[PDB]
This record gives C-alpha cells, structure tokens and sequence, in this order.
C-alpha cells in the first residue's frame, strides 16, 4: 500500500477510517499529501484540498477510473491564487470507491497537464461474474453543536444482463451541515470601525446527489466497449465566507441558504482490446459543469463578496472535452521490455459572465480592454503525444523511460521527459530514483485579457495607488523539475521506507509584482491606475521527506505509520512561502484484529508547527496577529467494525477522542479594520461520535 512515491487507499482502507462526506479526509492521510490552500492569504481557508508535496491542490490532478475531473476550473480564480471551491474530491461517494491511487512527482509527470504535484485516481467498485449490490449508511454526532453533522446514504448495484453485457451503478445522497455562523465568535481577529463585528466563517455545508450507470460490452472476447453517464449535484448551504471576511447585508440575508450549486454531468464511451501483440485504450468523455451562484465583487475589498447592486445568480458554464488512445507492446529483444504508445486530446470551454466585468470607470481606462460588454468565452486545447517503455535491465530491476510533448494552442509545445528507475539491493531492499520535468497550462482565468481586478491600493503590491490586475495570453505554462531518492525494506508484511523529494519550481503563475503600464483617466486619487499582470515567477523550490514504518506487533495486530516533513517551499522571487503547510504530518495506525469478527482501529495524527507568509498585498512586512503561528497538536481516534454476518456490518467510532479544536479567526494579513489572524485560517472539528451500516450481497 506505500511503494516509494505511490500509495494506494483500498476500500477495506476506506472502511476502517470513514470519511465524513469528501475523500480528502483518507486521501490527506498519506505520505507527502497535505490538506491546504493554494496559496497563502488565507482566503477561502475552510476550503481546503489535496496538495502533493507543497505544489499546491491546482497541481494535483483528479482522475476517476483514469478519466480527468475539471469541475473547479469554472470557479473564479481569484487575485491570491484561491477559487471559492470545495475541490473535486467530493464526487464519488465513498462507500462506492473500490480504491484510490496517489501518485507522486516524477511517478505522476507523464500524466501530464497540472500533475505538477501529482495525480489522485479515484477507481469504482465494477460488476462481477453475479449480481452483487450494497446499501451504506453513515451518521455523525459532534459533541459541539455549532459544527456541522454529515449524513450519507449510497447503495450500488451490478451484474451481468448477458454473457457479452454487464453493468454497474450507484446512487448517493449526502448531507454535511454548515458549521454554525457564530462558531468562530470570540476567536476571530481584532475588528474595528466599519469592519467591527464580522466573522470568520466556519465550513461550508454541502448537498450531495450522485448518479452513475455504466453499461460495458464485449464486442468479442478481445473487444470490450464501455459507456457511462454521471450526474451529480453539491449544493452548499452558507455560513458567512467571504474573500475577505468583510461582511454585508446580502451575506447575512444567505446565512444557511445555498448560494452556490454546481451540477456535474460526464458521459463516457470507452472501448478497451486485448490481443495478440497487446493491449488497447481509448475514451471519450465530456464533462459538463455548471458553477451557479451569487453574484460577487471583483474590486478590492469587494472582491468575493455577494454584490447587493447585481443580486441573484449567474451561471458559468465549464464545458470539458477529453479523448485518449494508448496501445501497449510487449517486446522481447537485447532487454526484456514493455512499450507503451499513446496520443491525447482536450478542450476547455468556459462560459463565465461575472467575471470579466469589472470596469475602468474609476482606475482609469486601458488600452486594447472594452470597459464594457467584455466576452463571456475563453477556452483552450491541448495536444498530447507520448511513449514509455518500460525495461527489464536485469531481473529486479526496471528502467523507465518516457517522453511527453504537449502542443497548447495558445501557449506553445511543452516537452515533458521522464526517468524512471528501481533496483533490488536485496530481495529485502529497493532503491528508487526519478527526474521528471512537469507540466501546468495556465488556466483560463490567468490567461485571459478581458478577466481584470481592480483595487484601490489595499491590494497592490509595491505600492497604495490603486491598480488594476489583468489576465496575460503572453504567459508561459508552469514547469517543475520533480526529483526523488527513496529507499524501502519490505519483508513479510515489515515496511521500512524514508524518501527525499525535490520539486524545482519553473515559471509558477502568479500576481505579478511590477506594474507594466497605467491606465488614464477616471476619478481623483485613483485615476490613472497601475496596471499589472499575471506574471511567471522565475524559480520555486519544494524540498521535504516522506516516510513509512509498518510493523507486525503479532498476527492479529499491526502497527502502521506514514511521515511527511516538509524542509522548505519558497517562491525565490518574494522568498515568502508557497503554501502553509505543517513541518511534519505523522498518521498512525493500530489495527487489532480482535476475532475473526471484531476488528479495532485507534489512530494519531500529529500535525507540526504552521508559520504564515512574510509580506502582505504590498510586499512589506506584517505585524502584529498576522505573525500568529500554530502550535504542533495531535488529533486521535478509536473505531471498530463489527462484523454481524456476510451480508451485514457495523461501524462505530470517535475522532479527535481529546477534542483538540481550532477556530479560523480570519485570513492571514491585516487589512484596514480587520487584523490579520497569520496561520489560524481554518477550523479543526471537535470530538465527533460516528456510526455506520453496510449490507451486501
Ligand atoms: O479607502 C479605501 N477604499 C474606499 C473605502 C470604502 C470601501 N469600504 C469597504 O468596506 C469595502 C470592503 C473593505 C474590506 C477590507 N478590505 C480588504 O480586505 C481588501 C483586500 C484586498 C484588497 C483590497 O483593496 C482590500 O481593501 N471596499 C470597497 O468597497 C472597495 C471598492 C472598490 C475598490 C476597493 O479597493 C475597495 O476596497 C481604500 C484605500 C486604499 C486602499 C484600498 O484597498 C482601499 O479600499
Ligand atoms: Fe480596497
């Protein structure tokens, strides 16, 4: 389950640690994955995602069954890096999930675009040789009122129809409630004046409904053809988040209503061949999301707030387009090998009407940008082209070559290689190593001209004067440098590994710093406004450790435990930090296996110190609360599964047993009115009773 650079979480994993509703809960459990911003603000902050090695959660690409989930990339991408977006882990429902792969830096290159950080697959259970189904069922209970119970209910269900026809699918429904709007009073930052009394709000609640059917079909024995549709909906219910965590009348008016709603739908037409010199893959899916929601600022302060002026929805339109072709070849010659040929194409269409409407009737107005009516449409393809081949040097021990060349047709070619190397220094010990050089295509937000913040000074750097922010078709894609050096002992169920991980940080996307203009006209002290782009940042570095021990106390009994460590992230431009992360993040597992019937998991998860970024919005040094740091703190559980027949099991459990508690007191740095609250940007849920039910055939 840990080989150097990979995990996988199996759904025997899945059983015995729960998730509340999303799967960052198990997934941020292995080495080297974090749970985090994409950057350092601090906004957004109770909407957490899985981060890879400190490269951010936009760098760690999310498949299911091998096939892209782009669903986030239609949420406004904000000045500081953020989206107002819960990720894409929450579309499969957990208790459907047969396993998932994590795969790390140089291991995760080859999949390409934003596999910077790495690749997380989500793989569903399939259909058997007999009909099989489940119903599951899931219930929490926190000790502490304010924060928010979860609820979820899935059944599956598959077979064959005929000996050439099967089919498999599921359906979910789930609930997670908001956290109260008040759970954080008394814990949020000093605010004065016109800002006093706002809160830092807790997490946002989520709706789920899923839907999938699949229908494979084998053409011949060699041929088989798959077709799936998926539908899902999340619909949140609010609790007071803002950009800024300034607040108005039309927040409070949401204050448990749902403000967001994003309905998912993939079809999928996959046809897989297994013959004579090998194998084949190809698919086609489309996703479709539509972002409904309020409508927001995008100036300043306003910037992620409700816009009383413009009430009610808009809708962004995410239309996502994927088709991929591999065939794989055994070949026999001077090294016993393996070979792999592939092409792959996407588009990107995103219809956004909101956000590029900001106007140039106070800053001043700027050259080749319409102050009006600018476009809804921007959109992107790439091309793809690869090969790996995979060779037996000699027996235990494997090379890994491969090349990806990647045409985007507004960037230009990207040329991503990679190495791949394992040795067997015993039949007890390996070694491995890889370089990769990764890939990110800028998203459309940064790449567009007409998508244009604006501030009145709080918010630009290097200066008070105000300044627009603006998109830049000029930008070159994001590439990083992924090497690791890793070493695991692995004889009879002992584990033993420690690995080593450098990410050189190339061209990483980011507001930029100086301006490149000023726009003229408009009204008073803010006339005649800076202009800035999204620039590349020339040189980034992540650094860290990732480790594994697992031990057999006796038979019915094992030990387990994943370490990161985290030596530095650093953009090397500012020298503040890339994301907060913990020093370390150590999980443990206990797993007793009581009868034959009883099984009994405790766990511990140590978090390490977190420490907050340096510079604020201006590039100078912050001061007072925006300094506050997080002490290391632990969070331990108990659960069981109780096993009643073949058809039927129990669950129960407690996390955080000590109800360790955190409390987001506001977004990192201090704005007028509203201290900063530095690392504390998030809450951490008390002591949570849970219980579960599965039934199967
Ligand atoms: O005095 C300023 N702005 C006008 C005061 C009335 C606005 N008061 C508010 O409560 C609201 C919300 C203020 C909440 C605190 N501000 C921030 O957290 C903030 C964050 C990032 C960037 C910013 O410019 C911010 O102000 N501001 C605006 O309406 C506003 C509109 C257009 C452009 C802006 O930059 C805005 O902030 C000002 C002066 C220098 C620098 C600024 O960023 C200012 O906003
Ligand atoms: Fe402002």
């Amino acid at each position: 389950k840990q080989a150097p650079g990979v995990s996988i979480i199996t759904a025997e994993d899945i059983a015995k640690r729960p998730p509340s509703n999303d799967l960052s809960q198990i997934i941020r459990t292995m080495p080297g994955v974090n749970l985090t911003g994409n950057s350092s603000s601090g906004q957004r902050g109770n909407n957490r995602q899985i981060d890879i090695r400190g490269m951010g959660p936009e760098n760690t690409l999310i498949l299911v069954d091998g096939k892209p989930v782009s669903s986030r990339n239609s949420v406004r991408y904000g000045w500081r890096g953020e989206r107002d977006s819960r990720g894409d882990t929450n579309w499969v429902p957990a208790d459907q999930v047969e396993r998932i792969e994590v795969i790390r830096g140089p291991a995760a290159a080859r999949y390409g675009n934003g596999a910077a950080g790495g690749v997380v697959n989500i793989i569903t259970k399939q259909a058997g040789a007999e009909t099989h189904g489940n119903l599951s069922v899931y219930s929490n209970f926190p000790q502490h009122k304010a924060e928010g119970a979860s609820e979820r209910m899935s059944f599956g269900l598959n077979g064959p129809l005929t000996e050439n026809l099967s089919y498999r699918v599921y359906g979910n429904i789930a609930k997670t409630d908001s956290d109260d709007w008040d759970i954080n009073a008394g814990h949020e930052s000093n605010r004065t004046g016109k800002q006093a009394g706002t809160l830092p709000a807790g997490r946002e609640g989520v709706r789920n409904k899923d839907i999938d059917g699949l229908l494979s079909w084998r053409l011949t024995p060699e041929q088989t053809l798959e077709f799936e549709a998926g539908f899902s909906r999340q619909g949140n219910i609010y609790t007071g988040d803002t950009q800024n965590t300034n607040s108005n009348n039309y927040v409070k008016q949401m204050l448990g209503h749902e403000t967001n709603r994003m309905y998912r739908e993939t079809y999928s037409v996959t046809h897989r061949g297994e013959w004579d010199f090998g194998s084949s893959l190809a698919y086609l899916q489309y996703e479709k999301t539509r972002n409904s929601r309020i409508n927001e600022g995008l100036a300043g302060g306003t910037e992620g707030i409700f816009d009383p002026n413009n009430a009610g929805f808009y809708t962004a339109t995410l239309r996502d387009l994927t088709a991929h072709g591999e065939v794989n070849l055994p070949l026999h010659l001077g090294y016993e090998q393996t070979l792999t040929l592939g092409s792959e194409w996407t588009e990107q269409k995103l219809d956004d009407p909101s956000s590029n409407t900001q106007n140039t009737e106070e800053g001043g107005s700027i050259p080749g940008l319409a102050g009006k009516n600018r476009s809804s449409s921007s959109s992107a393809r790439i091309f793809s082209l690869f090969a790996e081949d995979n060779i037996e040097l000699m027996p235990g021990t494997m090379l890994t070559p491969g090349l990806r060349w990647d045409h985007h047709d507004i960037v230009g070619d990207n040329w991503s290689p990679s190495l791949n190397l394992s040795h067997a220094l015993t039949e007890r010990v390996t070694l491995k190593a890889g370089i990769a050089r990764a890939y990110k295509a800028p998203n459309l937000y940064q790449l567009n001209p007409d998508y244009l913040l604006y501030s009145r000074g709080q918010g630009c750097y290097g200066q008070s004067t105000s300044c627009y922010l603006r998109g830049n078709d000029g930008l070159k894609a994001e590439t990083s440098v992924n090497k690791e050096l890793g070493i695991e002992y692995s004889h009879d169920g002992l584990v033993a590994g420690l690995t080593y991980f450098r990410n050189d940080y190339k061209n990483k996307i980011e507001s930029g710093l100086s301006p490149v203009d000023h726009a003229s006209g408009g009204k008073g002290d803010y006339a005649n406004a800076a202009i800035y782009q999204w620039e590349n940042v020339p040189k980034a570095v992540v650094e860290g450790l990732e480790g594994t021990l697992t031990l057999p106390l006796a038979d019915g009994l094992k030990w387990s435990n994943n370490l990161t460590y985290m030596l530095q992230s650093k953009n090397k431009e500012t020298g503040d930090v890339l994301s907060v992360t913990p020093r370390y993040t150590l999980n443990s597992m206990l797993d007793w296996q009581a009868t034959d019937d009883l099984s009994l998991q405790a766990t511990v998860t140590w978090y390490g110190k977190q420490k907050p970024k340096k510079y604020d919005y201006h590039g100078d040094r912050v001061t007072g609360s925006a300094n506050d740091q997080l002490s290391p703190y632990a969070i331990a559980g108990l659960g069981g599964t109780y096993r009643l027949s073949k058809n039927l099991s129990l669950g129960a459990g407690v996390d955080n047993l000590f109800d360790k508690r955190l409390f987001r007191a506001g977004n990192a740095q201090g704005v007028v009115g509203i201290d900063g609250a530095g690392a504390a940007t998030y809450n951490e849920p008390g002591r949570t009773f849970y219980t579960s039910l599965t039934a199967s055939f």
